Protein backbone atom coordinates (compact mmCIF):
# COMPACT_ATOMS: atom_id res chain seq x y z
CA UNK A 1 0.00 0.00 0.00
CA UNK A 2 1.46 3.35 -1.21
CA UNK A 3 1.87 6.03 1.51
CA UNK A 4 3.54 9.50 1.52
CA UNK A 5 7.08 9.51 3.05
CA UNK A 6 6.25 12.76 4.99
CA UNK A 7 9.90 13.73 5.52
CA UNK A 8 10.16 17.30 6.83
CA UNK A 9 12.19 19.83 4.81
CA UNK A 10 14.95 21.14 7.13
CA UNK A 11 16.04 24.78 6.48
CA UNK A 12 17.07 28.12 8.02
CA UNK A 13 15.14 31.34 7.22
CA UNK A 14 16.96 34.50 6.02
CA UNK A 15 15.25 37.78 5.00
CA UNK A 16 16.38 40.43 2.39
CA UNK A 17 18.35 42.48 5.00
CA UNK A 18 20.57 39.34 5.52
CA UNK A 19 18.93 38.82 8.98
CA UNK A 20 18.41 35.20 10.13
CA UNK A 21 15.72 33.67 12.40
CA UNK A 22 16.79 32.40 15.79
CA UNK A 23 14.91 31.37 18.94
CA UNK A 24 15.48 33.76 21.91
CA UNK A 25 13.88 32.79 25.29
CA UNK A 26 11.08 30.83 23.50
CA UNK A 27 10.42 33.61 20.95
CA UNK A 28 11.41 33.90 17.25
CA UNK A 29 13.59 36.97 16.46
CA UNK A 30 15.59 38.19 13.39
CA UNK A 31 19.31 38.88 14.07
CA UNK A 32 22.11 40.01 11.66
CA UNK A 33 23.60 36.73 10.35
CA UNK A 34 27.17 36.20 11.59
CA UNK A 35 29.71 33.31 11.67
CA UNK A 36 29.02 32.88 15.46
CA UNK A 37 25.23 32.65 14.93
CA UNK A 38 23.47 29.27 14.98
CA UNK A 39 20.32 29.79 12.82
CA UNK A 40 17.07 28.19 13.97
CA UNK A 41 16.39 25.03 11.87
CA UNK A 42 12.76 24.95 10.67
CA UNK A 43 10.97 21.65 9.81
CA UNK A 44 8.29 21.97 7.11
CA UNK A 45 5.56 19.41 6.29
CA UNK A 46 3.01 19.60 3.45
CA UNK A 47 -0.49 19.64 5.01
CA UNK A 48 -3.52 19.90 2.69
CA UNK A 49 -6.72 21.92 3.31
CA UNK A 50 -9.88 20.66 1.48
CA UNK A 51 -11.29 24.16 0.69
CA UNK A 52 -8.09 25.51 -1.07
CA UNK A 53 -8.19 27.12 -4.55
CA UNK A 54 -6.01 25.94 -7.49
CA UNK A 55 -4.12 29.34 -7.43
CA UNK A 56 -3.14 28.87 -3.75
CA UNK A 57 0.47 28.00 -2.79
CA UNK A 58 1.51 24.81 -1.04
CA UNK A 59 -0.04 24.46 2.47
CA UNK A 60 2.61 23.59 5.12
CA UNK A 61 3.13 23.17 8.86
CA UNK A 62 6.18 24.91 10.39
CA UNK A 63 8.10 23.40 13.31
CA UNK A 64 11.05 24.65 15.43
CA UNK A 65 13.39 23.02 18.05
CA UNK A 66 13.63 19.69 16.19
CA UNK A 67 9.87 19.96 15.44
CA UNK A 68 8.87 20.13 19.15
CA UNK A 69 7.16 23.54 18.75
CA UNK A 70 4.76 24.58 16.00
CA UNK A 71 3.91 28.02 14.55
CA UNK A 72 0.33 29.21 14.44
CA UNK A 73 -1.47 32.45 13.64
CA UNK A 74 -4.67 33.28 15.55
CA UNK A 75 -6.26 36.40 17.22
CA UNK A 76 -8.02 42.50 18.14
CA UNK A 77 -5.35 41.63 15.43
CA UNK A 78 -3.95 38.13 14.52
CA UNK A 79 -0.46 37.28 15.92
CA UNK A 80 2.29 34.63 15.32
CA UNK A 81 2.70 32.20 18.22
CA UNK A 82 4.42 28.92 19.21
CA UNK A 83 2.76 25.84 20.69
CA UNK A 84 4.53 22.91 22.36
CA UNK A 85 3.37 20.15 19.93
CA UNK A 86 5.29 17.49 17.93
CA UNK A 87 5.13 18.34 14.18
CA UNK A 88 4.14 14.73 13.16
CA UNK A 89 1.31 14.56 15.82
CA UNK A 90 0.06 17.90 14.45
CA UNK A 91 0.17 16.52 10.86
CA UNK A 92 -2.16 13.72 12.15
CA UNK A 93 -4.83 16.22 13.53
CA UNK A 94 -8.24 16.95 11.83
CA UNK A 95 -8.43 19.78 9.21
CA UNK A 96 -10.20 22.20 11.64
CA UNK A 97 -7.48 21.63 14.32
CA UNK A 98 -4.53 21.97 11.84
CA UNK A 99 -5.94 25.15 10.08
CA UNK A 100 -4.50 27.74 12.66
CA UNK A 101 -1.02 26.13 12.14
CA UNK A 102 -1.09 26.04 8.30
CA UNK A 103 0.77 28.56 6.12
CA UNK A 104 0.77 28.80 2.28
CA UNK A 105 4.26 28.80 0.62
CA UNK A 106 4.85 30.82 -2.59
CA UNK A 107 8.30 30.35 -4.26
CA UNK A 108 12.41 32.65 -7.61
CA UNK A 109 14.86 32.20 -4.70
CA UNK A 110 12.34 33.98 -2.37
CA UNK A 111 9.40 32.57 -0.36
CA UNK A 112 6.27 34.08 1.20
CA UNK A 113 4.37 32.45 4.06
CA UNK A 114 0.70 33.35 4.17
CA UNK A 115 -1.51 32.30 7.13
CA UNK A 116 -4.37 29.88 6.20
CA UNK A 117 -6.55 30.81 9.28
CA UNK A 118 -6.13 34.55 8.50
CA UNK A 119 -5.79 35.15 4.69
CA UNK A 120 -3.87 38.33 3.85
CA UNK A 121 -1.59 37.98 6.89
CA UNK A 122 1.98 37.12 5.94
CA UNK A 123 4.91 36.08 8.22
CA UNK A 124 7.30 39.09 8.46
CA UNK A 125 10.50 40.46 10.06
CA UNK A 126 11.28 44.04 11.22
CA UNK A 127 13.61 46.62 9.46
CA UNK A 128 15.39 46.61 12.82
CA UNK A 129 17.56 43.86 14.38
CA UNK A 130 16.76 41.66 17.44
CA UNK A 131 12.96 42.29 17.05
CA UNK A 132 10.24 39.48 17.15
CA UNK A 133 8.90 37.64 14.09
CA UNK A 134 5.23 38.49 13.39
CA UNK A 135 2.45 38.66 10.77
CA UNK A 136 1.40 41.63 8.58
CA UNK A 137 -1.38 42.59 6.13
CA UNK A 138 0.60 45.71 4.94
CA UNK A 139 3.14 45.31 2.06
CA UNK A 140 9.63 43.97 1.29
CA UNK A 141 10.06 42.11 4.63
CA UNK A 142 7.98 38.95 3.79
CA UNK A 143 10.31 37.54 1.05
CA UNK A 144 12.43 34.87 2.71
CA UNK A 145 15.41 32.79 1.59
CA UNK A 146 15.09 29.12 2.65
CA UNK A 147 18.61 27.67 3.02
CA UNK A 148 18.75 23.88 3.60
CA UNK A 149 21.22 22.08 5.92
CA UNK B 1 64.01 28.32 37.83
CA UNK B 2 62.06 27.36 34.62
CA UNK B 3 58.78 25.78 35.62
CA UNK B 4 57.10 22.91 33.67
CA UNK B 5 55.39 24.03 30.40
CA UNK B 6 52.35 22.24 28.91
CA UNK B 7 51.80 20.96 25.32
CA UNK B 8 48.25 19.52 25.66
CA UNK B 9 45.81 22.46 25.46
CA UNK B 10 42.78 23.03 27.72
CA UNK B 11 39.75 23.85 25.54
CA UNK B 12 36.99 26.16 26.75
CA UNK B 13 34.60 29.01 26.03
CA UNK B 14 35.06 32.29 27.99
CA UNK B 15 32.07 34.05 29.64
CA UNK B 16 32.13 37.28 31.70
CA UNK B 17 29.94 37.58 34.85
CA UNK B 18 27.65 40.12 33.06
CA UNK B 19 25.86 37.60 30.71
CA UNK B 20 28.32 37.84 27.78
CA UNK B 21 30.36 35.23 25.86
CA UNK B 22 33.48 35.82 23.70
CA UNK B 23 33.31 35.25 19.92
CA UNK B 24 35.52 36.02 16.90
CA UNK B 25 34.00 38.60 14.51
CA UNK B 26 35.99 39.49 11.34
CA UNK B 27 39.30 38.59 13.08
CA UNK B 28 38.43 40.51 16.29
CA UNK B 29 37.48 39.14 19.66
CA UNK B 30 34.11 40.63 20.91
CA UNK B 31 31.71 39.81 23.81
CA UNK B 32 28.09 39.22 22.73
CA UNK B 33 25.07 38.32 24.95
CA UNK B 34 25.35 34.68 26.09
CA UNK B 35 22.38 33.07 24.23
CA UNK B 36 21.54 29.55 22.92
CA UNK B 37 21.89 30.68 19.25
CA UNK B 38 25.50 31.73 19.86
CA UNK B 39 28.49 29.53 18.84
CA UNK B 40 31.14 30.48 21.48
CA UNK B 41 34.80 30.87 20.55
CA UNK B 42 36.75 27.83 21.76
CA UNK B 43 39.95 28.97 23.37
CA UNK B 44 43.04 26.77 23.57
CA UNK B 45 45.12 27.43 26.69
CA UNK B 46 48.55 26.23 27.84
CA UNK B 47 50.28 26.57 31.19
CA UNK B 48 53.61 28.25 30.50
CA UNK B 49 56.50 29.61 32.60
CA UNK B 50 58.01 33.00 33.37
CA UNK B 51 61.16 33.10 35.57
CA UNK B 52 61.01 36.92 36.03
CA UNK B 53 57.42 36.77 37.56
CA UNK B 54 57.02 37.81 41.26
CA UNK B 55 55.32 35.80 44.11
CA UNK B 56 51.88 37.53 44.05
CA UNK B 57 51.07 37.07 40.26
CA UNK B 58 48.81 34.15 39.17
CA UNK B 59 49.56 31.13 36.90
CA UNK B 60 51.37 32.08 33.61
CA UNK B 61 49.25 30.88 30.63
CA UNK B 62 49.18 31.19 26.82
CA UNK B 63 45.82 31.71 25.05
CA UNK B 64 44.95 30.80 21.52
CA UNK B 65 41.92 31.08 19.21
CA UNK B 66 40.78 29.23 16.00
CA UNK B 67 42.19 25.85 17.24
CA UNK B 68 45.41 27.68 18.36
CA UNK B 69 46.11 29.30 14.95
CA UNK B 70 46.02 32.81 16.49
CA UNK B 71 47.42 33.80 19.87
CA UNK B 72 46.40 36.69 22.23
CA UNK B 73 49.06 39.16 23.29
CA UNK B 74 49.23 42.57 25.08
CA UNK B 75 51.54 45.43 23.91
CA UNK B 76 51.84 49.27 23.62
CA UNK B 77 51.57 49.64 19.80
CA UNK B 78 53.61 55.69 19.91
CA UNK B 79 50.48 54.48 21.81
CA UNK B 80 49.55 55.80 25.29
CA UNK B 81 48.13 52.56 26.78
CA UNK B 82 48.59 48.76 26.25
CA UNK B 83 46.07 46.96 24.01
CA UNK B 84 44.79 43.37 23.56
CA UNK B 85 45.77 41.92 20.12
CA UNK B 86 45.95 38.73 17.96
CA UNK B 87 48.93 37.36 16.10
CA UNK B 88 48.78 34.71 13.41
CA UNK B 89 51.07 32.16 15.16
CA UNK B 90 50.58 28.49 16.16
CA UNK B 91 50.05 28.03 19.92
CA UNK B 92 52.39 24.96 19.80
CA UNK B 93 55.19 27.09 18.23
CA UNK B 94 54.68 29.87 20.77
CA UNK B 95 54.94 27.38 23.73
CA UNK B 96 58.38 26.17 22.47
CA UNK B 97 59.72 29.78 22.10
CA UNK B 98 62.28 31.44 24.42
CA UNK B 99 60.87 33.33 27.48
CA UNK B 100 61.50 36.85 26.01
CA UNK B 101 59.47 35.87 22.86
CA UNK B 102 56.57 34.36 24.95
CA UNK B 103 56.35 37.27 27.53
CA UNK B 104 53.92 39.55 25.46
CA UNK B 105 51.62 36.49 25.14
CA UNK B 106 51.68 35.47 28.82
CA UNK B 107 48.66 36.23 31.02
CA UNK B 108 48.57 35.48 34.73
CA UNK B 109 45.54 33.46 35.68
CA UNK B 110 44.21 34.21 39.19
CA UNK B 111 41.25 32.07 40.34
CA UNK B 112 38.60 33.27 42.74
CA UNK B 113 35.96 30.60 43.38
CA UNK B 114 34.64 29.66 39.94
CA UNK B 115 35.84 32.93 38.23
CA UNK B 116 39.16 34.04 36.70
CA UNK B 117 41.12 37.25 36.36
CA UNK B 118 43.74 37.50 33.54
CA UNK B 119 46.63 39.97 33.89
CA UNK B 120 49.08 40.92 31.16
CA UNK B 121 52.60 39.70 32.14
CA UNK B 122 54.22 42.24 29.71
CA UNK B 123 51.99 45.03 31.16
CA UNK B 124 51.26 44.22 34.85
CA UNK B 125 48.25 46.02 36.29
CA UNK B 126 46.45 45.58 32.85
CA UNK B 127 43.62 43.02 32.97
CA UNK B 128 41.49 41.45 30.18
CA UNK B 129 37.99 43.07 30.25
CA UNK B 130 34.67 43.26 28.39
CA UNK B 131 32.63 46.42 27.82
CA UNK B 132 29.34 47.07 29.70
CA UNK B 133 27.82 47.14 26.16
CA UNK B 134 27.27 44.09 23.92
CA UNK B 135 29.07 43.50 20.55
CA UNK B 136 32.17 45.53 21.60
CA UNK B 137 35.84 44.41 21.37
CA UNK B 138 37.57 42.64 24.25
CA UNK B 139 40.35 44.83 25.65
CA UNK B 140 42.74 45.33 28.61
CA UNK B 141 42.23 47.86 31.44
CA UNK B 142 43.99 49.11 34.60
CA UNK B 143 40.57 50.60 35.80
CA UNK B 144 37.01 49.19 36.16
CA UNK B 145 33.53 50.25 37.30
CA UNK B 146 32.08 46.72 37.51
CA UNK B 147 33.97 43.57 38.61
CA UNK B 148 31.68 41.39 36.43
CA UNK B 149 33.61 42.73 33.35
CA UNK B 150 37.11 41.51 34.52
CA UNK B 151 35.89 38.11 35.96
CA UNK B 152 35.56 35.18 33.58
CA UNK B 153 34.28 31.64 33.76
CA UNK B 154 36.00 28.96 31.68
CA UNK B 155 33.33 26.58 30.36
CA UNK B 156 34.44 23.22 28.93
CA UNK B 157 33.43 22.33 25.31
Amino acid sequence: PKVKNLNPKKFSIHDQDHKVLVLDSGNLIAVPDKNYIRPEIFFALASSLSSASAEKGSPILLGVSKGEFCLYCDKSHPSLQLKKEKLMKLAAQKESARRPFIFYRAQGSWNMLESAAHPGWFICTSCNCNEPVGVTDKFKHIEFSFQPV
